[PDB]
């Protein structure tokens, strides 16, 4: 851990600027006040914290590599707190978003905020939009007097974007493309035209692998003001690979893992690495009985594509990718040793906490 | 006339931008390409583009005034008309959002975009997003090297935030603030607890007044480089005075000006809305009238409606907004002559921008 104890002190810091300015400035009262704080409480509240301590890591390890008084570095470990914090109410956002869409049911064991008694949809959306605001509201306040302010909005925004259109990939994909029309619905179920392997990637990348990976490795080098000292080039490959992978681990994981939440990409009929690799290379008359069971609640059908998940090896065709992912990330990690340590130490680490989930 | 074909012209060459720009960056296909160019044109153009023009009209109106060469000042009014595309595309963003909130059915006489055929709540809650973070990309690239750039991000983002507690404060009118509570459910129609002048000043200041009357004025004088000729606070107080103004005549008229004087039904007693003649009326009037207006408001039978309308005139609530009015007059034409006694021509950009609002 060691930046646990730091990032949840900034987080009941941020909540006070936060509220405290709504008060000062919208003439917020106690009644509201209070809402927003188990708003924000419970929206940003709950997960492990692995993008937002991304940044404290890589910032840490990028001012240890520099002569730097304890002043700077705490200021510099400050500032990384407050990107990570950022960029989790950037993920909480569009949580609070994506279980509206999805009617999903729960999160992080407890129902989606939208589900909460005394929320309700319509009050929901607007929540999200409030945390993607009160994102920028962290930068704006406690980066006023650094040079890094501009890149940090303008590369926040950016993924904001991207993520945005990766969620637009992913619930576009439920019909051909070609199809798609404004003023005429297809409806219900999916034909999986745009179920390939490739067009998964395309989601994965835009909708997870920037704000999961790229975004805490560049704030981490944009507080820590070493992002000169990097190639912009094997930073965003080494995010891709990362982000890809851990994904692809995290659609296995939904079907296959015990393990002790409960998996629903299957009767969710998700577009999942399982489902497109599937889909791509198994036998004709197996491709027939998928089609037939995929995206039902009835736990017959989700038994039926399990088994058929089995009977093509799927697990051990993982552990095959797998295995070619750690010969991609410890290349790209050799290869950005040799222009500075100090980052490829930090991202070695982090692919230690992305490699083997269990 | 005038700058309306300079407006249309602009949004054209951001559409194009944005859509390759998504086709450069993100893989974009055609289909989904020619998905949000309509999603654009459905949610972005239609209206009256007033916001817009005017941040056109305060830059034109402030650039004469230096008395600047052919060449800078075409920069400006491009420089303006993007702005004003981004306060459009930010009030786009807020109607596709608040009509999924409040399950809207229409929207200048056409369905909600979330109600197309093809496009579901599930689409468009995202669509919104994209608006918005489109609102951000217009300023990444057509101001990357301007000056006031910092300036319109900060100004922008910082009335996302307030619109969006605006609309905080516009959802939780329902019940009793002190009940007001995540964990506990609340009934789905009003007790009036919350029907209160000051609230319904929060709502229509926060939700509208800084994006339709602040906003437009300071990116006017942010692309002209005339900020610093007009005083801050004058030029926030008359925004701030007009655009509580325009919501409190449109509830007045809404009841009480005949269907023929404005193309419209006027349905705001049949709707239960937090007006001003509800708020000033149940605040103000004796217990029993207050315990009739309960017994017959948000009810569609022309019977109740008549009753209603009739307890307002017996409470002689023209009279009141007359009074408030003519305190509103006074007030704003005080705020003008003192902008004209810094700068003259910003100030009939309020004037104009004023006798509009009459
Ligand atoms: O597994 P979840 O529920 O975290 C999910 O990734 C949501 N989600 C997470 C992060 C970003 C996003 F846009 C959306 P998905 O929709 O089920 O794939
Ligand atoms: O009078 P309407 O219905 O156009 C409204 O102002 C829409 N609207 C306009 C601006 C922001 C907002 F989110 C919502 P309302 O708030 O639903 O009454
Ligand atoms: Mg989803
Ligand atoms: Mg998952
Ligand atoms: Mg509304
Ligand atoms: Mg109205
Ligand atoms: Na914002
Ligand atoms: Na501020
Ligand atoms: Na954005
Ligand atoms: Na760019």
């Amino acid at each position: 851990m060691a930046h646990m104890e730091r990032f949840q002190k900034v987080y009941e810091e941020v909540q006070e600027f936060l509220l405290g300015d709504a008060e000062k400035r919208f003439e917020m009262d106690v009644h509201r006040k209070g809402y927003l704080k188990s708003m924000m409480d419970t929206t940003c509240l709950g997960g492990k914290y692995n993008r937002g301590l991304c940044v404290v890591d890589v910032a840490e390890a990028m001012a240890k590599d520099t002569q730097m008084d304890a002043a700077a570095m705490e200021r510099v470990l400050h500032d990384a707190c407050v990107c990570g914090w950022m960029i989790e109410m950037l993920q909480a956002h569009f949580l609070v978003e994506d279980d509206i869409m999805d009617h999903s049911k729960t999160r992080r064991g407890k129902p989606c905020w939208y589900l909460h008694p005394g929320v309700t949809a319509q009050v929901a959306i607007n929540d999200g939009l409030i945390l993607l605001a009160w994102a920028t509201q962290m930068a704006l306040h406690y980066f006023a007097d650094r040079p890094f302010l501009a890149e940090v909005l303008r590369v926040f925004h950016d993924v904001d974007l991207t993520t945005t259109i990766g969620q637009l990939y992913d619930v576009t994909s439920m019909v051909d493309s070609a199809k798609l029309d404004a003023k005429v619905a297809h409806a219900n179920t999916t034909d999986y035209v745009e179920y390939t392997p490739f067009n998964h990637r395309r989601i994965v990348v835009y909708k997870t692998a920037y704000y999961t990976y790229w975004l805490p490795l560049v704030m981490g080098l944009l507080v820590s003001g070493t992002l000169e000292k990097v190639d912009k080039k094997a930073t965003h490959k080494v995010a891709m690979v990362m982000g890809e992978y851990f994904q692809v681990q995290d659609d296995v994981m939904d079907c296959f893992t015990p393990p002790e939440k409960i998996g629903t990409d299957i009767e969710d009929a998700k577009c999942s690495w399982l489902a497109v690799t599937f889909l791509t290379t198994a036998p004709a008359e197996k491709v027939a009985e998928f089609k037939a069971n995929y995206g039902s609640t009835d736990p017959a059908a989700v038994a039926v594509i399990k088994q058929l998940y089995t009977e093509q090896n799927l697990l051990a065709r993982f552990e095959e990718y797998e295995k070619a992912v750690v010969a991609e990330v410890e290349q790209l990690i050799a290869a950005l040793e040799a222009q500075n340590a100090a980052f490829a130490a930090s991202v070695k680490v982090l692919w230690s906490k992305t490699y083997k989930r269990q």
